[PDB]
DNA sequence: ACTGGGCTTTTCCAGTGA
DNA sequence: TCACTGGAAAAGCCCAGT
């Protein structure tokens, strides 16, 4: 058979899943190369075939076995929690720009899973015995199921392909880490400089400030009481890899979730002598 | 006779509990209750001393004082109101287990219907004036005292209303509090940037208020400088004297402009400035 | 057993501004 | 004109401690 390739994966972090109460459509999963000058979207290329067909996109769990996910895909040409539309006969590349993730409430879990089985939404045909186990409601994968045609018009189900995982920004343990503001970004190599850091919502047991620089790994000092309402950290800076120096040296300041080694975008911190 | 509230309830700082949270309803304390001496909402009946009954219900904060969708819960409470006998020997009566159980928005109509169905409307507001927007974060207590006349007949005295009782989860009405500040001194010329961590505020209804002898000045910040309602980044105002010879102590505090409410003050020291 | 406070889960809303 | 977007508010949950 021909095959399906993901030319632009979905963006992993930053987007929050939206409940059904917040509207009909849930925005659009952005392409991972989406600038802001540019607005890219998840795209697939169909190799070895060009012509009519069908493309279905559904949500499966992040980890194998990739059971159907309780959450729903909503937006253009979405029904029963999955996307399904005619493949464009003229084009071999296909953009999906209206895919929103609608999260199911925890008290509607077993019913949502029932609808997956009822609608034959099971791209990897996992037995129902294993649709019993726990679901990570903060992470999904896109599953592209493309049906093409043989030379006589016989449906040809191409192998389903899984995207990178998409994480819910609603959950602070899966959200994007962002440093919004600091009272200063310079200090002495002796350390002890008090820093007030403003950040996106974090969890005080699963957070730390990560100073790095070639071959040196330091860590801001604070306690869980020094995290104010999940969105601010008051910590003391660590010493530089040299209580000496003379030169103004620049290093990296990052938030870190130890549970998954996830880093915020780096902020620059300038260690100064004396 | 007439009814007189001689200790109002405590306004701010007590949390309404949903029926889903178990009960956990609590007890409204007196307006001047302390940890050294606990006080409770207390009324005084003037012109009568004898047998009688009292009903306490919830009414809206604003006129018309319709019955509130919330419920009073606790001992001797039923159908959202309190009712029991008064003391037949004195004219001063306290109530010690009054708790406010809040109804959710989707259960609003069911609650108002129960108020009507139970004849819980002390000001007999017509059902026309009874579908407005309700403030689910503010209630008033309504005391309805029934008294005997010299004949022996129930005499319902006019209902008296308490001051508003607020949910502390509403930020427009909660107590203002400074938790952490990165700087308690700065140049008398102003302009020092300061990070302030506070309890939840509203970025459109908050100020940083510097006070002194006939002196008031405000920190400079925009709404974008308020981070998730719990952090303010502002720059200091200049002091009244741009040529200080010695540090001067002023008080710094949060302030809510819409209701003139202020947080606890905090010591800030303006310093002499050298050369800019 | 019964409250006091933080957080999570779910819902609501205002404006923005290409 | 409008899904969308991000901030905020409301509803529910959970733990600790007495």
């Amino acid at each position: 058979m021909p095959y399906v390739e993901i030319i632009e994966q979905p963006k992993q972090r930053g987007m929050r899943f939206r409940y059904k109460c917040e509207g009909r459509s849930a925005g659009s999963i952005p392409g991972e190369r989406s600038t802001d000058t540019t607005k890219t979207h998840p795209t697939i290329k169909i190799n070895g075939y060009t012509g009519p067909g069908t493309v279905r996109i559904s949500l499966v769990t992040k980890d194998p076995p990739h059971r159907p996910h309780p959450h729903e895909l909503v937006g253009k040409d979405c029904r029963d929690g999955y996307y399904e539309a005619d493949l464009c006969p003229d084009r071999s590349i296909h953009s999906f720009q209206n895919l929103g993730i609608q999260c199911v409430k925890k008290r509607d879990l077993e019913q949502a899973i029932s609808q997956r089985i009822q609608t034959n939404n099971n791209p990897f045909h996992v037995p129902i015995e294993e649709q019993r186990g726990d679901y990570d409601l903060n992470a999904v994968r896109l599953c592209f199921q493309v049906t093409v045609r043989d030379p006589a018009g016989r449906p040809l189900l191409l192998t389903p392909v899984l995207s990178h995982p998409i994480f819910d920004n609603r959950a602070p343990n899966t959200a994007e880490l962002k440093i919004c503001r600091v009272n200063r970004n310079s200090g002495s190599c002796l350390g002890g400089d008090e820093i007030f850091l403003l950040c996106d919502k974090v969890q005080k047991e699963d957070i730390e400030v990560y100073f790095t620089g070639p071959g040196w790994e330091a860590r801001g000092s604070f306690s869980q009481a020094d995290v104010h309402r999940q969105v601010a950290i008051v910590f003391r800076t660590p010493p530089y890899a040299d209580p000496s120096l003379q030169a103004p040296v620049r290093v990296s300041m990052q938030l870190r979730r130890p549970s998954d080694r996830e880093l915020s975008e780096p902020m620059e911190f300038q260690y100064l002598p004396d």
